[PDB]
Parts: structure tokens; sequence; C-alpha cells
């Protein structure tokens, strides 16, 4: 597999490059960034190769500036982590538009070298995925973002740790925006295939506290460690692996939705999606509880209220 | 880890020995059998080691008679596959009575050498696990059987392949007898954490035909291939790996039930159970639908009908 | 990846189907065999699938008869296991089956042929001939398994992990096999740099290696797990383009002094294009003379 | 397995905590650091758990100050990463004497809680491993350091990439000091078990350039990326995996040598070693060329010079 990471110089990008290169399926990793970081990206490559000696793997790691994008040719997936972080004062809309410009330019330049999938990781992830689809011209099967996937996994760990089960034993889901308007789906939470509502502990579950903790999780990591890198990279690798082996898996990712749900249309939002070799091959239609569906509609409306201002910027 | 396979000369035993030795956690494998099989088991040892060189793994494989059982000392687990094969005219009770003597003798001898877990694979498995618990004297946590685990996995593959998803995406369960009175738990069937009852293809799911195919799958494999060996070994390795890495996972296995479900007491039957480092650390009590619970109760009545005849044989 | 096993109903074929389907890269496994075996292989497909639920893997396993071979199309590799007799008798009988199957493969698609049937060094030659493929496409297991058995021997004698040893046995998959003590390392450290090489019972170890297979036939009825694991190792090297220096049966066109025009076990660089190179190495005088004798025997049968 | 990473707040410590918790054999990971780092470690734990969800693994990660060390008890291994960073004007002896106090106090305190193995990573690695053995009081088997293991891995990738083979195909070694006096052992360089001296490119091998690049590789990553984190972590995980599964493997690591090589005695230096469940179970005696052995002796003399002045620095 050939995967190009635009923004490997970053925290999440560099961790992602490590986790991907050490995989057997990864054969040609392309580390891209702006010119001033090329030397940094040349150090990263070095470091990665050392790990590849201790893990017993090998790959062909490349390093280039954001001008020569023919290195991106024939790439199966291009992960875009490039973006400006949220400093003090920037409104949600301000960062939305700034990173919209960055990500849309990258998507346009990608679409002009080869026909590939674009895995958007930059925030606002829903709006950036929307701008990526617009500026790439690719199909909806090709453009997707990380969305609320990581929040779903962060909810999964908490449900498991409270229920005394392995993390992988719990399989929950949080659809909607990667933000405060997120909707946790207790209807699609099961532990061993057993709906969580079939256990006597679901009555003792502090769902309100767990959901509050999940909502503020990212800012907590930003404050304690300065930022999350290992978890985001692991989730990215999960999606990439589902693609490389065509594991037709029902994950939750940011996707363009065209009415597969009640009133949800013309928006890139976190949704249940069947991922495989051809990217998002389907937007799975699920039955939601009343509360879940009202919240989902409202969240998508907010996401569209932001998508509007970057569609032509 | 140390695991002793009593009956490694057999089909399932031999496949299990290979798939276990290949694992990193396996460090001492003991292949026990009757004396006339000692030449075969040694010939298996050789074969296994060749494969260990191709996978890059290594383990210390031993071969001994079923009269020298001190080699089993300090074993983490003892997997018992030894048993008579069902023949024409042999009723269910005939096999139960014949193999209860075999498994009870082996469990007795195991208890006299060391204090270990006994993983009974021999059939009728729900009844042989009971005989093993009785004659071993171990705690209810130490003795368990494969039960309906393989049936549940065979149900899983059908639900998944019919829903067009990766097998691992489906997580269904079948509790009850490892036989005709098995009750599949549609209440505990989910696909991606999403209860299958929330999908539109659930109404068009041929549930009755799929359960029919599951109930006859064993006879089918026996008529086409001569017996199942790989899949049973994979399920055995699954349980063994949950034990070794204390993966507190909610599986479906043959276990002694003492009132964790209404009307189900004093029997080894297929039930939901939390497996971890201490074997069966809990018999999880879950909400079953009315039809599922009535079926479970009838199934356990049948199982206890067989258990009473062999308890003192 | 798509891989087809001709003879999956057999021992090695069946175990190899299991070990291959289990892997993430295996996406399409085609099980081929004569018509009378179609029900056995079908049963195999069931058992495999159960194990695929126990390992958490998935694949698309197909079952077809050896008179409907269009399902071999687009295959990355086709492993051919189908196969008072003399050595020449078995060679002559299996040559017909191997050559016919290679022929029918060449008429379906341009793919790689992994010869497992014995005599391996001669059946690989016939596969290449009747296939019409390039020398890089057709290859055989050769002394790969013999080298691995010698590896476990060296390692278990020196008290180290099996993967810590890397020895080789080039030449015939038979009595004229030459073990390369010159190319035996333990941690990359030549075995001749240890105080134990003097105490190594090389004669006994090579005796056991030369009769290893026949003893497995007498004690277990045949080898299935080791052969399948070696086959999986080679298929793994191919799928990920791992340019790895393995010892396999290949056609040699003058890559060693005095040996040519034959498919024999040699040191080779395996990669995405099958055998991408016949590595040329320095052998001690004894090793090269023995390899020449082995080459002439193998060519005598060819 | 229980592993305690002292200095997990650092670069290598954090990467190592991730790579280790992610493995199936890791069941209880203890992340230790000074009090002011306790917040960062608490954040790191969060990151780790998120990764554990995406990898399908799970573990019990703990966080505690460097004053509450009773959590280290029962640890299978204690990786010591804590140390000062080399700075402008800090000489080799300066850093040796400074990190000696840190690692020595940590080794003492570890010995006061439990009898575990100590995996020293802090530099000067050979000297710090010697100080750790001295202050811990443990047997020579229990204390060991990363030494020239990563140097050997970097030499491995270079040899392999020049010979056109997979990295796992090459199995070279570099013994000696993790620094100036390292001796690459071309005697123990094999490619598929074939000594590199049996190939046609051994004559074409740019040995001088490759060894020089390896010798300055560390400062180059330090100047380009600010430090190495992933590769050191992977090597640490390699050694830890050998210890957990009793993989009796012949790795090159920093260990105390008592004459297994001619005259090489009374120092912790990079040596070929047989690692297993009991830590460093043996110092392998191999045949080295004349140049290799003389270089190893020079290296050992340098290491002894540094060990001498920090052996009693509390
Ligand atoms: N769940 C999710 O979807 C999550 C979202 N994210 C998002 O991903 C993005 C990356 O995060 P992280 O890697 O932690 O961030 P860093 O700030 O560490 O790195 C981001 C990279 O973006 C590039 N960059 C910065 N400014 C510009 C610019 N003005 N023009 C072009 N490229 C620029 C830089 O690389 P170079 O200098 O090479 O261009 C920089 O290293 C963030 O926006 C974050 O919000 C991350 C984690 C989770
Ligand atoms: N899902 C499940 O729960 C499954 C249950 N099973 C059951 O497990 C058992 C083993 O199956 P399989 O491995 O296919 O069977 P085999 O008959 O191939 O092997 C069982 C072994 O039992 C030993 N054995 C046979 N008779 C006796 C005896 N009278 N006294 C002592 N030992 C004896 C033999 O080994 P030796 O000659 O060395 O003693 C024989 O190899 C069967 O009863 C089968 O029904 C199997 C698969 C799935
Ligand atoms: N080191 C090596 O290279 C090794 C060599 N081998 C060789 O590979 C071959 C396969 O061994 P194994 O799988 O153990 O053998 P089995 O005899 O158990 O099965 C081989 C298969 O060959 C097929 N077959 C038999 N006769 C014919 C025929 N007349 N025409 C077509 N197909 C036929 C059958 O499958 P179907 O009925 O589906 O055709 C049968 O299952 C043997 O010759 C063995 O010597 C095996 C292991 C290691
Ligand atoms: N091949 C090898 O053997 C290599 C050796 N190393 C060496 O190991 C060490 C780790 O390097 P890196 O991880 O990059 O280092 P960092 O400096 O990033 O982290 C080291 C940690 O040590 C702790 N620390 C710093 N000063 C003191 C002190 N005075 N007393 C106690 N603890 C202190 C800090 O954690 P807290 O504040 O929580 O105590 C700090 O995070 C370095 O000395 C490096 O040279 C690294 C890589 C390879
Ligand atoms: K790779
Ligand atoms: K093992
Ligand atoms: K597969
Ligand atoms: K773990």
């Amino acid at each position: 597999m050939k995967v190009t990471i635009i923004g490997a110089s970053g925290r999440v990008g560099s961790a992602t490059a490590l986790l991907l290169a050490k995989e057997s399926f990864m054969k040609d990793l392309v580390l891209i960034g702006r010119e001033h970081s090329i030397n940094k990206l040349k150090g990263l490559r070095m470091d990665i190769y050392d790990a590849l000696a201790g893990t017993g793997s090998d790959a062909n790691i490349y390093v280039e500036s954001d001008e020569n994008l023919r290195i991106i040719d024939e790439s199966d997936v291009v992960i875009i982590t490039s973006g400006v972080a949220r400093k003090e004062g920037m409104s949600r809309m301000d960062l939305a538009k700034t990173n919209a410009k960055i990500v849309g330019n990258y998507a346009k330049k990608i679409a002009e070298i080869c026909d590939t999938k674009i895995f958007v990781i930059t925030n606002p992830v829903d709006v950036m995925t929307y701008k990526a689809l617009v500026e790439s011209g690719f199909e909806k099967n090709q453009v997707f973002g990380l969305g609320t996937h990581l929040d779903s996994l962060r909810f999964k760990v908490a449900i498991a740790k409270f229920f005394g089960v392995h993390i992988d034993e719990v399989r929950t889901r949080i659809i909607g925006e990667h933000g405060d308007s997120m909707v946790p789906l207790l209807s699609a939470t099961s532990i061993g295939g057993i709906p969580i509502q079939r256990f006597e502990r679901f009555k003792e579950l502090p769902i309100d506290e767990i959901i509050e903790d999940v909502k503020g999780y990212g800012k907590q990591i930003i404050d304690l460690k300065g930022g999350s890198e290992f978890g985001p990279a692991a989730a990215i690798l999960n999606v990439v692996r589902c693609i490389v082996n065509n594991e037709k898996r029902l994950l939750t990712l940011s996707a363009y939705v065209d009415g597969e749900f009640d009133g949800i249309r013309g928006v890139c939002i976190g949704v249940p999606v069947k991922i495989g070799k051809d990217g998002i091959e389907e937007v799975v239609s699920i039955e939601l509880n009343k509360d879940e569906i009202i919240g989902f509609r409202k969240s998508a409306e907010i996401i569209k209220g932001y998508c509007e201002e970057v569609k032509n910027l």
C-alpha cells in the first residue's frame, strides 16, 4: 500500500507515520509537508526506520515538499492532518475558514495528480471533509474524515472499564458532529453482542458523567499532554487497515450524507458507514431512538451552518 | 504458559496443538495420549516444530503416555479431547455414559497431580464438563467446556455473510445445549454494536433456515470432510488466549450454573460467562426474551437428565 | 491477494489452505481438485470458515473442479500439491500430472506456479517447461523445509531460539542435498565463531535431516503443518514484496560454477515477482563439489 | 507482565509506554515521574488508552510520583529513562557524573521496594548501567542497558539497504561503547545466514561511510527532529519481549563483563548476550578479528575511565 500523509511534521501526523510504516501492508509511505519542515520530516524518516529494525518490518519512506506532489501519484490514500491549531481568540468559524483554505488547497492539488481517497483528519473535521469533497471533485466514496470515530472509541473504553470487560468487548457508537452537538447512541451500544440495556449495571451506569467526560476529553488531553497523538494515529490506522484488506466494517466516520437518514442531507457529518477497499461504500441506515434522531438532526444543522461559509473560500 | 492436550493424537487435538504452539505465549506444550499413540504424537511433535521454524516461533513440546501424568504438573490448562467417537446405533445416552467414564478418569488423575483448569472438549460436552467438575473436585471456576462456542461462531459467520459485513463485525450468541435444544439469542445479536433488530435486512433474514443449518453443520462437516479439526482448534485457542492474557471477555461456554438464570441450577450447560485469568470468573446473568428463556430451561432439563445418569459412573 | 491450491483436498493442501486463509492479506482462496473430491473440499471450506471466525479473520474461499479452471484467473500464485515404486517411476508419473496442470494454468492466466509435488526439483522443471512462463514465475519448495529442519537442529543444540538461527541446505530435495555449514549463522554470527562448532554433531544432525521426512511418514503418516508453514512463508514474502534470501527450487542459468540447465534448490532472492534473482554465493570446496554432483543427478532425472 | 517506565514524561519514555501497553503480554504498566510531570503522565495515559481501543488491546496503566514508588513492587522490569539532557558546555564526564546521581538514586530506591530487573536507557548508557548495578545491589543478570543495540540496528538497516534485502534479513552487530569507541563486528555480519564476506558486494561495501553515518546518526536526529523517540522505544520493546516470552536470543546489549573476552573485565559495556526470562543470562564469547578485539579493548578502557569516577557519587 502507498499512503501519503500531508502534515507528517505534526504530532498526529508523525505518530501516524510510525504506526503505519511498521505494518506489513504498508510498503511505500510518503511524508509530505511545507518546505521549512523537510529537514524535520527527514529526521522523522530516520527515526521511523530505526523502529522498523526493532519491529522487523521494512518500507520505502519518502520525504518531499508541498510543491512536488507527483510523489502522491498512485497513492491509495492521502491522510491530511495539516491545519492551524485553535489559539486563544479564534472562534469556531475563524478556524473553520482558515483550515478550510488550507485543506481545500491540499485537496485540489491532490485531485490534480492522481485519483485517490482523501482521509481528512484536520478540524473542524466535518467541515474540512466537506471542503475536501468540494475542492477535490472526487466521489463521495473517496472522501471521508475521522469525524466522531475517536470519540466513539473513547466512549467505548469508559463503558468497558465501568462494566469490567475488555475494551474490545464493548462496541458503542457516537454519531453526529465531532463536537458538543455529538449524539451518543445508547441504542447501538452492546457488550459481547448483548445490548447494554440487557445488563443490570446499565441502570447504575453514570451515562451523564461519562458523556460529559467524553465531550471534554480532547481539551483535557490538550491541557495535560499538549495534544493527543497516539490515539488519533491508532484510529487512523484502524480505518486504513479496514481499507487495505477490504474489511467491510461498520465504522462511524465523517461522510457526505444524501438523505440516508431522516432529514440528514447535503452535509459531511459523522455517520455509520461501511468501509472497505473503495472507501465509504455505504452510509448504513439505522433505527434511532427519538432523542437520538432529534439530536442528530440538530447537530447536522449546525454542521451545515458551518459548511455554508467555507464552500467557496 | 503450559497447556496439556490429552488426546493430541486426535484430529481436533492435533490441530489445537499446532495452533497453540505457534503462539508466543505458549512455552511448554504437553501432548498426552495412550501408549499406542505415542509414536503418532512424537511424529506430530516433529511436524509442529517444522511449522514453528516457518512462523519464527519456538516452544518446548513434550510427549508422554496417559500413565505418566506427572508431566502435567504446574499446567496452566489441561484440554481434554479424548473420547469415543459416536457410531451407528450409539444413542446420545450411550455416548454420554461411555465418554463420561473416560473424561471422569482423566479428570480424577488430573486432580491427583496438580490443581489446574480443565477445558473439556469431549462430547456430550455439557455433560462431560459436569463429570469432569465432579471427579476433579476443583472449584466451579476451574472446570469448563467448549459448549456452544463453536455453534455461536458458526451462527456469527452466517449472520455476517448474509449482512455483507466482516465476520468479526457480527457478535451473536447461542446458549443452551451443544445439541438440538440450543437456543440462539437473537436478543444478543448485534452487527457493529448495532442490534440486528435495528436494520432493515433483519426482516428478510432467513432466521429459521440459518438456525437449521447451524444445528446440522456438525453432521455436514462429518459427512463431507470426515470431521472438524481447524475451527474447533481455533475456538479452543480463543479461550486459551483469553485465559493467558486475562482478557476479561464475555464468551459463551459450557459452565456450571447455580441460579444465575431463572430455573437453571445444578447443571453444566452453555451459558454466557466472563472468562479471565481464573477461568470462568462469573456466569453473567442477562435479560433473555421469553422464548429464549423457556428454551434455555427446557434445554437445561435435558442436560440434567443426562447428567444424573453419569454423575456416579 | 488471490491464491489457488490445486490439491487442497490432500494433507498439505488442506493445512496450507487453513494457514493461508487465516492471514489478513488472503482475500480470495480458490480450492481446486479432481471432481471426486469436490465434496471433501466443500467440507474443508466450512471448517476453514469456522476457524476464520475464531481468529477474527475473513476471506472468500471458492471450490471448483479441475475441469473448470477459469477460477484460477488473476491468481497471484497457484500452489500445485496434486501428486514398490522407484524414484524414476514416481518422477515419471507425477511429471504428467504436474505438467498437465502447469499447461492448463498457462492457458488461463499468466501467474506464478509454486510447485510442491515431489520430486520437487524435477516437477519444478516440468512445470516451467509445460508452463511456458519465465524462469522467475515458476519455482518449487525445494529444500526450504529441509533447511528449516536443519535450523531447528542447530538452534536446539546451541540453546537458542529457532528464529535466532539461519542455516541453509542447497541442492537436491533428497540424498544429494548439500548442507551449507559455510552459510550457517546464529545471530548473524557464523557458527564457526563459537566454541560449540567443534562439538556440533554435524554428521548425526545431517543424518536426522536426511531421514526426517520418511520418519514423519512412518510416525504420523505425513507432514502437513511444517510444509504448510513453509509455503505460507514463501507466499508471505511474495505478497509484501519482502526481498528475502530464501533457499528454493529454481532454474539456474549459470549462476554457479558448473551447474546450469536445471531446476534445483539454490539461494534465491524472493520478492513480488516470484524468484527475482538467483543469488551467487561462495561455497567451500566440498559444498560446491557436492552441489555439482546433486545438479547432475537432478538433471539425470530431468 | 508489569513494567515501570521511570521518565515516561520524556520523549522516549512516552513512545515506549505506548509501544509496550499496546502488546498482549502487557497487563499492568506503571508510569513514574517527578511530581510536576504527574499531570502530563495522566494525559499520556489517556492517549494510550485511546490507542488501546483502536488496536483492540487493553491494559491497566498507573501514574504516580517519583516519591510514591511502592507501586513499582512486583514489576517484571523497570526501564529507567530519566536523566539530564546534554547541553552546551556539558562534557562527556559532566553528563556522566550528573546522570549517575539520578540513575543511582533511582536504582537504590528500586532495590528498596522490590527485586526486579533494571533496564537502563539513560546516557552515558554503559556508565549509567554500571552505576545502576552498583547502587541497586542486584545480580549482574538483573541490570542491563540498551547499549549499542540501536547502533547495531542502524548498521543493520544500512547493510541491508545496500545489499538490496529486507531489514530483518540482515543481522549485523556493533559491540563496545555507545559512542566514539564502538566497534562494528563485520565478523558477525550475516545476510540470510550467509556471512557478508561471501557476497560480491562486500568488496563494494562503503564500510567507512556507513560506519561514519552510524556514528553520527544520533546527533543528526537530535539536530533534525530534536531527538529520537520511536526507534529507541522499539528496541526497548524488543528486549522486553525477549524477557517476557523467554526468547533465548543473542542480542547486543550493555552488560557487566567479567572476562568473557580477553582482558575485558570490571565494566558494563556493549557485549553480545543471551537474553531470556532471567534477564541477561550469559555473556557470549565469540571470535573477533584482531582489529575488532583491539578496538573492543580500547573501548572498554574508555568505559572503565568513565565508570571509575562515578562509581561512588551519591
Ligand atoms: N478526532 C479528530 O478528528 C482529531 C483532529 N485532529 C486535528 O488534526 C490537525 C493536526 O493535529 P496535530 O497533528 O496534533 O497538530 P500540529 O499543530 O502538531 O501539526 C499540524 C501540522 O499542520 C501543518 N500546518 C500548520 N499550519 C499550516 C499552514 N498554515 N499551512 C499549511 N500547513 C500547516 C504543519 O505541518 P507543515 O509545517 O509540514 O505544513 C503542522 O505540523 C489539528 O487541526 C487537529 O485539530 C487531530 C486529532 C484528532
Ligand atoms: N464443539 C465441540 O464441543 C466439539 C466437540 N468435539 C468432541 O471432542 C472429541 C474429540 O474429537 P476429535 O478430536 O475429532 O476425535 P478423534 O476420535 O479424532 O480423537 C479423540 C482422541 O481420543 C482418544 N481416545 C479415543 N477413544 C479413547 C478411549 N476409549 N479411551 C481414551 N482415549 C480415547 C484417541 O487418542 P489416543 O488414541 O491417543 O487416546 C483419539 O485420537 C469427540 O468426542 C468430539 O465429539 C470435537 C469437535 C467440536
Ligand atoms: N518438501 C516438499 O517440497 C514437500 C513435498 N510434498 C509433496 O507434495 C505432494 C502432496 O503431498 P500431500 O498433500 O502430503 O499428499 P496426499 O497424497 O495426502 O494428497 C495429494 C493430493 O494430490 C491429489 N492427487 C492425487 N492423485 C492425483 C492425480 N492422479 N491427479 C491429480 N491430482 C491427484 C489429491 O487431491 P485431488 O484428489 O484434489 O486431486 C491428493 O489429495 C506429495 O507428492 C509430497 O511428496 C509435500 C510436503 C513437503
Ligand atoms: N540508544 C540509547 O541507549 C539511547 C539513550 N537515550 C538516553 O536516555 C535518556 C532519555 O532521553 P529522552 O527520552 O529523549 O529524554 P527527555 O529529557 O525527553 O526525558 C527524560 C526525562 O527525565 C526526567 N528528568 C529530567 N531531569 C531529571 C532530573 N534532574 N532528575 C530526575 N528526573 C529527571 C524528566 O521526566 P520527569 O520530569 O517526569 O522526571 C524527563 O522527561 C537521555 O538521557 C538519552 O540520552 C535515549 C535514546 C537512545
Ligand atoms: K512495512
Ligand atoms: K511459542
Ligand atoms: K483473510
Ligand atoms: K495490553
